[PDB]
């Protein structure tokens, strides 16, 4: 299981809405699962061209996904993805 939280700033984009997803071990499927869910917006906001647009910081299971394999990063049900806004806001 995966679970994934969003801030004030994702609060439009996801619909001030969570929840937790279940079937695959991976962030590959996450992210590509997330990012059509809510759209590219989401995507972008916080990722505009490979990289922080404004500043946007997502960790995941307590370790950048970036250290070692982006989505290739294997995910437990007791892993989990936490949203952090930019330091500015917008």
């Amino acid at each position: 299981m995966v679970t994934v939280r969003y801030y004030a700033t994702l609060r439009p984009i996801t619909k001030k809405k969570e929840e937790t997803f279940n079937g695959i071990s991976k962030i590959s499927e996450l992210l590509e699962r997330l990012k059509v869910e809510y759209g590219s917006e989401f995507t972008k906001q916080m990722y505009d061209g490979n990289n922080l647009f404004k500043n946007v910081i997502i960790l995941v299971n307590g370790n950048n996904i970036t250290s070692m394999k982006g989505l290739d990063t294997e995910i437990k049900d007791d892993d989990k993805i936490d949203l952090f806004p930019p330091v500015a806001g917008g």
